[PDB]
């Protein structure tokens, strides 16, 4: 089809890489069944990459049979479970060892900046061999009462799980979702971002040397609204796993419902940083700017709402401007930017969309809103202020590099401010009292409390939104919980 | 309106009894809002017994918002554990000390056997007891690495939850419901079934006296698809627990789904009984019998598909057929019974028309299919055989007495057997060989698996449904999962 | 004997207060064998209170065969754990009724201050309550490998558990020691207290009631070198329990150790106040004056070590010093009263003779070491100071009311000084930073840490010493490991 | 000295071996301070091997000091412990990489069958590799309580262990001593069994590369009665773990407990193996025999008790006689043989004594306890049988190959009969009834019960003995517990 397995690609920094295409079943890379295709684009060369051969329901359906063999037949099932563990850990081995390639394809894929992307890498090699570490520790119990019966419990793979990944932080999102699977004795057909897919497809060439049995694992590729449903819909499939936008979530949630599915959500949201007037400001300041501006925004919990009580105010929006100036914005293959590229002109146009629609609700602009220039998919940061709380602006959801600042007056009006809506998924705390941390932290309703640190993650803590923002939770030991279920079995004896 | 609160009821073994109507809503007795009324019939009289007044979707709205007060104001919240697991087992006590009425109570309600409501009184008084024992014991996490961080993790209480009773053991259907919320600090409001209303109610004049503050329970009854859409459907209530019908399990689903609510099911399903040549047929016998007349069979897990191993084949049936000319079948109030009534006609026309499906179809029968007569709804007990596999008799769920015998030659063979099907509830083993036991428990794929005993339930053991079934668990300390959500919070020291 | 079963008793209270006598094994009241008697003394009349039987090695020989056969008749064994459980909750509850008594006997047995005694009976009951909670929650576990194994490991019960109770808080003493055993099927061969023996018998007329079968509670009294060997030494007691002196620790941990018995012990200590210049002073002396003068300083944790950050030394010591002069002491059956009698004149003997050497070695006398007047055992409390840390009253135990101050001049320095001994148990800090909360905390060696308080207890949490203070755990859910050990049940299957 | 620090060793299986010598002490191999030596002596070839530095007291002292700086200077401990567990792993990839060597030397230290040693090398390498897996899983607990309160509590390393390691296994002596250990953040002083010392230091030179720092591990040797002492009875040491005789157990128990140290205990003891007559003999028969010859019978849990139902005695004994003549007794580097060689002459003559003994009390002799020959460690297999309960032989330890046969009439006597000792360690089944298999090994009471199996062996599942044999647990879980302690901080919160 003119679309030869392998191309070599040139990457801008010295580096030979050598892109693999077709789907990935039963651990052969092969083309799609219908011979269709689709371009690729460099966000910020605005230029063709590569062409990778698309997907569609024929061979999604061929994965899942295949999935359904590896477990069926028993070969990842009936063992000392000890192997399951080892297989994953030389896995992420094997990858350690790629670091400088693996950490520039990522750059090219989305413009994030390489002097970042190398932590991403490091965190999940870690998350990985960690993960591992379980195989043989999901304990069943023993229920002893009386002297007539004996009970037990054990715990149970759910079966064959479809999984969304989306585009922000494509290693995390791969390891998130098939570490957890694996380790218990699940199978996984997995669809893979239409954006950013080359990553995602390149490490699946060491599966087959850790040693992971043919059907395990299967990756398949093409335009979302059509491979999506093609798995949710499918009557094999146990469990659905999704993360994205509020109205897709309920969307997804309606069809898999229709058929019982467990299905579990991950959506974005909206969080608070409270700064009161006990820390000090030029460590808040660091903070603060990590939280709005990291990974060109593009950041599931990267709130937007600044609190900043009153007795401070003043100083902290002079710094917090002034500060801003020297975030260095530009190439992705350059140690010293800090800022990189947009996904695409969608989520640019967005962006800029909700600038304008700030200026016309009243909202006053402080700094930034123009594109940075002509090429490639750059935005200048921007400042708001003076915002009322009933705004748009500051009920809607940007996902780009938006921040805006206001008035705090007392602790417990701004609990109660901090607690009104919808997306529960993060907040933050900067002060020194061990009073007022502990209050607040307690009181506001989050996912997950950040104290004077942000953006902070290990692999042994757990993740996820409280009440509309979601249902489940992404990592440490609590993320198994999603994906097992318990039988019993009790008996009777007669002496 | 010419209802007053109370009304005396004539109990026909003696006793006098005082039965409370109205709504319970902040713990008072109240009138419904747009005066309304029906009338409450004796399954074995057929005649009235009283009238209680009807709820509608204005009381609905009352009892959600005295729920959320109760649950905001911190009253059942900002305490000490220990003292919301003291109110709850002072209040199991009280129930104990009016055991005589409670049976008599529910027979009334139910044509229940007087001889066996007493079993699940006892029940479900240990059950209440034991639960109230976690409330101090629901523990978080310290995840404890590195030297700069500090991290936990803690659960918190989901908030209101909405909860339906459907009619087959209505005191432990209350206490599976309400148990698991009250001792986690949830609130909630409760819709009793419209057929069977009336122990529900009376119960609830002790909950003022064990001490639980006015707001915390709350109980409407009314017709079903009125009040129920008026819980599910309300954007305030977080969780919705429903047990029933498979077609009605999927509708709520899809209802719930769209406000992103938690939701838990469970539905009804059928089972297999495997008789190998080794148990004593004596034993089996029996235990087979329990399985499928106890409670009038409607019972959620009484399975009807017997597999009975060749070599005994025609002993088995030999004798199962003439033991069951002594299922002594009549007066709830009579402790010689052991059949009682069916609860409403509807089921008794269901059932008839199965038992003549099966006749067309080609099913043999061997014995029963007739009314017991003219007066109350009874049914005379059926054994069918020689059933083919493929009849429609042995797919659909009666959920009446009904049961079909078929052969088995071949242990693997009934393990495939067994599990072709969607409704995994529950299966039940008949043996003395270690080996086979074992294979056999760990093969079939079922909720839980009993040993040479049958219907045999303790507190501490977990109870629901495996795969298309449902989703969550009724029982023992598993449960309390559902009822959850974690939080975590993550803290960098300076030094 | 001229001994009869019981004696009135007045009380100076306007109580009228029946006192029996005898010892306590398989549930009756029995005179001691060998007919011997001594005398039970008023501690702030300086009288006669009663006479009571006097117990010998014969006797504790038949407490334990007793407690033998309560342990293998299987009757406190074989049974569904829920029982066990039942029982001692209404054994608190037959308590909780007795209250007003209850704290007047304690009072006339140690002079601790009526206005106090209140609060542990409180306390003993709420724990007493909740432990009771564990019956039917003591878990073992399922190991679940490969597919021809089954693995299992249950808990259980040690067997004849000995027991010493020492004299500083009876009554807590007496459940700590208890229920933890009672609750997992352990049976107890309790030595009570000689010189406070009275309420430790009285409460014991409930067990009756409370339906523990006769044999599990054995109660025996006698002079403690007979006693305690008799006891030690028998070859059927497994486990053995004991507080007191670091030298008679050791002596017994000779003694048990020829048997390989399992040995738990706590040991008195010392422990550090470590005062910083952020905390409000009003209320850390508030705090540590509670900490050196609660229950006549008769107390395992009462720390005396008072270290003060510099900048604030000056005003500590002003008001501490002036603080002190209300501490009203006087008659224990007086609300109004602090501080309460010593508990013998060999306590008293002992703390004068220290009050002295510290004269002599060099320590500064600020207030107090007068014996307050001739009659009674009250000592007029005491604050040193000036005292170079290698004094040897700053490495004596004192158990009693002396305090020394001395000076903190840096946090790393106060924690290296904090850690230098050999009497880990406890220690406390004085602050608002949260950073150095968090870093003292975390690098003070001691068995417990209070933040902003102290002597604050709760079931929930665990007590004990870190190095050679002790072995094991006094409280929680902990304290359960030292009564059970764990079997384990491997099996292989064929097919 | 004339000593190398290293000396070529030929090995009789085509295998060149650098063997090293000196102690092993921050990563280094030194010459002993007082230059001694001592000869290492080949099982059956009655040969020198080598010479060895002897190491003293001075050179313990050493160690300690050693241990000491690597755990207070922080660079073990403070640190993101999945690194720690990092480490652990690759050691034991490394140790893998060598494993032909590894057998051959095991086999030239002890003379174990090379058919076998190869089992124990690859059991202790998955050992090691799951134990790695808990670094980053030792959680604290989260006491949450009340509003006002917050509680923890938080696990941590004791400090500096003793270790000793006997002569039976000592590839799994070793890891089952220092994985535990290393994995909390503990450091250890090791003593080397002074008969077989050479695998244990050949070995070490890998953990500078495994990159554990140095002073976390130190390998000492030298005669027991000297270095024994001079670690057991030092300051510095806070936890003894032994393993052995009966009497030595005391001893060091008497020692420790003078410095109340933390002390674990493992003795021998003896086990039943109780046969029905529902048992197939063929596989039975072949399970005794394992048990009773396997690593020439210097086996902890090698029970030579045999009982069998009278029903099949005269069976079970025919076959049992003629099976042991083809026992294959030989060579060490010979794949086919089974028995291999005794440690040394003094085991020999132990159980030469005791087998005259057994005939002069009344024994009957059915086969063997005549020496193998006159050159190397050989004895040729016994049984007796026809031996009254009261023999010495039945109470006596022989740790060789002895096995007595007697009879058994009814399952309640076997119990009753299994459980009158004091060597509570092990019990094994034969049977194929489920309630039997049940019922014995639920009142059968031992550490381990394996049912129709022995000696089989998983890394998960906990061992030791039940009451006089033992204080504490080898493996798995729960092995960590003895390892830790816990530590509690309670903070109160003002607002
Ligand atoms: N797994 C088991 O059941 C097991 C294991 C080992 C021994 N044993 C028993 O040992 C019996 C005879 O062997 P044995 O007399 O040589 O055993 P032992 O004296 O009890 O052996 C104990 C081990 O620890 C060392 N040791 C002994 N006493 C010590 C002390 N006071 N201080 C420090 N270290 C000390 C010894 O090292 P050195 O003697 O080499 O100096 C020896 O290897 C056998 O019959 C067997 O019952 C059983």
């Amino acid at each position: 089809s003119h679309l030869p397995m392998t191309v070599p690609i040139k990457l801008p920094n010295g580096l030979e890489y050598e892109q693999p295409t077709g789907l990935f079943i039963n651990n052969k890379f092969v083309p799609s069944k219908q011979n269709k295709t689709f371009e690729v684009i460099n966000p910020s060369t605005e230029e063709e990459i590569c062409h990778i051969y698309e997907g569609r329901e024929d061979d999604v359906e061929e994965a899942v049979q295949a999935a359904d063999r590896a477990f069926s037949n028993g070969s990842w099932n009936g063992i000392d479970p000890i192997d399951r563990g080892k297989a994953l850990y030389r896995l992420a081995e094997l990858i350690e060892q790629d670091k400088d390639v693996i950490a520039s394809i990522e750059t090219l894929d989305n413009g994030k900046a390489i002097s970042s992307s190398r932590g991403d890498v490091d965190l999940v090699i870690n998350y990985l061999k960690s993960s591992a570490g379980f195989a043989d520790k999901i304990d069943g119990r023993m229920i002893d009462t009386g002297r007539t019966h004996f009970s037990y419990t054990k715990r149970q793979p759910l079966g064959v799980c479809g999984q969304i990944i989306p585009w922000n932080f494509p290693l995390l999102m791969w390891a998130w979702k098939i570490a957890p699977a694996l380790v218990t004795g699940n199978t996984v057909v997995l669809k893979t971002a239409e954006s950013t897919p080359l990553s995602a497809l390149y490490v699946s060439k060491y599966i087959p040397q850790a040693g992971i049995p043919p059907g395990v694992i299967n990756i398949v590729s093409g335009f979302g609204k059509i491979v999506g449903e093609a798995i949710t819909n499918h009557p094999k499939i146990k469990k659905v796993a999704f993360t994205g936008s509020t109205a897709t979530g309920r969307h997804i949630y309606q069809s898999a419902a229709a058929g019982l599915k467990k299905v579990t959500l991950e959506l974005g949201g909206k969080s608070p940083n409270i700064v009161f007037a006990d820390a000090e400001l030029k460590k808040a300041v660091q903070n603060i700017i990590l939280g709005i501006y990291y990974n060109s925004g593009e950041v599931c919990c990267a709130g937007s709402r600044v609190y900043v009580e009153e007795s401070i105010y003043d100083k902290f929006i002079e710094e917090f401007k002034a500060a801003s100036e020297s975030i260095k914005v530009g190439d992705p293959f350059d140690e010293s930017t800090f800022q990189g590229a947009q996904t695409s002109q969608m989520q640019l146009n967005k962006i800029l969309k909700y600038v304008d629609i700030g200026k016309n609700e009243g909202a006053t602009l402080i700094t930034g809103g123009e594109r940075l220039g002509s090429k490639g998919y750059f935005i200048k940061p921007t400042v708001f202020g003076d915002v009322k709380e009933d705004m748009r602006i500051v009920k809607e959801e940007i996902f780009g590099p938006v921040v805006t600042v206001t008035k705090f007056k007392s602790a417990d009006e701004v609990i109660n401010m901090a607690n009104d809506s919808e997306y529960g998924l993060a907040a933050g705390i900067h002060t020194s009292n061990i009073n007022t941390a502990l209050k607040v932290a307690d009181r506001v309703n989050a996912g997950t409390v950040w104290i004077n640190t942000y953006n902070d993650f290990h692999h042994a803590v757990p993740f996820g939104g409280f009440n509309a923002s979601g249902l489940g939770r992404e990592m440490s030991v609590d993320a198994l919980q999603n994906y097992l279920q318990v039988k019993a079995v009790r008996a009777k004896l007669d002496e």
